[PDB]
């Protein structure tokens, strides 16, 4: 019959960017903003991302300093090093002494924020976690805990003992996926931890792993509007790294560009959410994390786990650098966000309502 031409394609990407602006967020429009693959469309679209960080969330980059104080998991997620059946780590525990003594002297190196971390291990759940949260909280800080997957109970308990926030990726919205990828769980129990954290009031954060083994950039549109549709405090958002004792070794790569798009994205849907430049993002690309903060990014999360157990702690090659002394992150991202023109947070930098 009659002809269906395409738009040209400045003029496809401009209009995007403005809807983007005015803030109609369609299906249609972000997976068109995934698509495009055009240098100058991306700058506009971190650029944007930029401005509303600027506008909502402001110049503080906000330093919560993590320990992974055990690499012992009872789960088998495909991607994850730490999964238990590979056998070619060695594992490792903390002891709560060691953890408040490390979080002390993270505080006295001026970390506003704590953040606890593990495989998912029995050992500590939930009484140890609760007694090492209570003597955190005496030095004045804010408590994150990312732990994984356990009962309301659990979660109740922590909150008691006066944790802050709980960091808990769903990873991928697709369900399918999700279970092919973590065999031990579901994206709905996932999606129920969320929820539980939440109603517990919980600071909570979500996120996914970009460059997954077969995600499609549908996926990725349906992880921006789950994100959208929670209103989630905190967003952490890194390229999926193959992991060669993984059965998802020899798997492409997430790509860099395509993770800092949803990082700016997430930044537009939620303004004023606490967002993370992860260490995935510095990992993949030399300076990544520095990018990462000029597209939308305004935390950062310097790796506080000590030696011998921080190049234990192995969820990606590349992740640690053998090289660094175990004291100098915290400096490190300092000066890292002085250089940026940026400033440290003032305070413990919970998650505000200024948007709207
Ligand atoms: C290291 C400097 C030199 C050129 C800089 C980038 C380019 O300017 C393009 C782009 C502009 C955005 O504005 C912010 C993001 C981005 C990627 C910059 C970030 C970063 O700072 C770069 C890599
Ligand atoms: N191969 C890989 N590439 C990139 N990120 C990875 C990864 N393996 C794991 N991660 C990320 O590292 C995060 C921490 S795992 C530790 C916390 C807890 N076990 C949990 O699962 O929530 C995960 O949420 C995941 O998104
Ligand atoms: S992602 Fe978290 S739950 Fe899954 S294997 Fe790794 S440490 Fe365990
Ligand atoms: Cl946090
Ligand atoms: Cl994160
Ligand atoms: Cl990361
Ligand atoms: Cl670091």
């Amino acid at each position: 019959m009659w002809s269906h031409p395409q738009f040209e394609k400045a003029s496809t990407g401009r209009e995007i960017l403005e809807k983007l602006e005015r803030r109609e967020f369609t299906r249609e429009v972000l997976k068109e903003a995934l698509s495009i693959n055009d240098r100058g469309f991306n700058e506009a679209l971190f650029k944007l991302a930029d401005e509303i960080r600027r506008k909502y969330v402001g110049d503080e980059v906000h330093i919560r300093a993590i320990i992974e104080f055990s690499n012992v998991c009872r789960k088998n997620c495909l991607y994850c090093g730490l999964r238990r059946d590979n056998k070619n780590l060695k594992r490792y525990r903390m002891t709560p002494e060691e953890i408040v003594e490390r979080a002390r002297l993270a505080v006295q190196f001026g970390a506003k924020t704590i953040v606890l971390q593990s495989g998912e291990d029995p050992y500590y759940m939930p009484d140890v976690i609760s007694d090492i949260v209570k003597e955190i909280k005496k030095m004045g800080v804010a408590v994150t805990l990312s732990l994984g997957e356990w009962p309301r109970e659990y979660y109740e308990k922590w909150k008691e003992a006066g944790a802050d926030r709980y960091l808990l990726r769903h990873e991928t919205a697709n369900p399918v996926l999700h279970r092919k990828l973590r065999p031990d769980t579901s994206f709905e129990n996932r999606l129920n931890c969320l929820l539980t954290l939440k109603e517990l009031g919980y600071e909570t954060g979500a996120g996914s792993m970009v460059g997954l083994p077969g995600q499609t950039i549908d996926d990725l549109v349906d992880d921006l509007l789950f994100l959208k549709e929670h209103d989630f405090d905190m967003v952490g958002i890194g390229p999926f790294i193959p992991h060669p004792d993984t059965p998802l070794a020899n798997e492409k790569k997430g790509d860099f560009t395509l993770t800092l798009k949803m990082v700016a994205l997430t930044r537009i849907l939620l303004p004023d959410s606490n967002i993370p430049a992860t260490t995935a993002m510095g990992t993949i690309v030399p300076g990544g994390r520095e990018i990462t903060l000029r597209c939308g990014a305004n935390v950062i999360i310097p790796n506080w786990t000590p030696s011998p157990y921080r190049q234990l702690y192995q969820l990606y090659p590349g992740k640690i650098s053998v090289f660094e002394k175990d004291t100098a992150s915290i400096p490190s991202v300092m000066k890292m966000i002085e250089l940026l023109g940026r400033k440290p947070g003032r305070d413990w930098g919970g998650r505000k309502r200024v948007f709207e």
